[PDB]
């Protein structure tokens, strides 16, 4: 029997924090645009999208360490984004967004689903807690 390697953050700088599912890091010296993994935050323009980009702008801003983690399937999207968990001092973004009910677990694809019933079981608390999307 072999193994494959187990997932492993990687330093990356924060460039700007585009919205609440997106950021963009200085990673390996290149900037790259990063769409967070297993979860759908609000667009903008759309009832808790401010309150989306606002949560995760101060949680990218306020670190003195991100990380990136790729999950073991796709790296990019078709529009050329990295596919990755991003951490913030040692705290993931996407599953704290799905926490605060700022974001629907969504996009969920076999290949990349490591995280998938940790950040299910956050989208169960904030439901329960009727927080954000999930008030009504
Ligand atoms: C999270 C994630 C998004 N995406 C793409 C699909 C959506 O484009 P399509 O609708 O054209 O398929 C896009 C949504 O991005 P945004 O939610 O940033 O608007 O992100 C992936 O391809 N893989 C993923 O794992
Ligand atoms: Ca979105």
């Amino acid at each position: 029997a072999t193994s494959t390697k187990k997932l492993h953050k990687e330093p990356a700088t924060l460039i700007k924090a585009i919205d609440g599912d997106t950021v963009k890091l200085m990673y390996k010296g290149q900037p790259m645009t990063f769409r967070l993994l297993l979860v759908d935050t609000p667009e903008f323009n759309e009832k808790y999208g401010p309150e989306a980009s606002a949560f995760t702008k101060k949680m990218v801003e306020n670190a003195k360490k991100i990380e990136v983690e790729f999950d073991k399937g796709q790296r990019t999207d078709k529009y050329g984004r990295g596919l990755a968990y991003i951490y913030a001092d040692g705290k993931m973004v996407n599953e704290a967004l799905v926490r605060q009910g700022l974001a629907k677990v969504a996009y969920v694809y076999k290949g990349n689903n490591t995280h998938e019933q940790l950040l299910e079981k956050a989208e169960a608390q904030a439901k329960k807690e009727k927080l954000n999307i999930w008030s009504e």
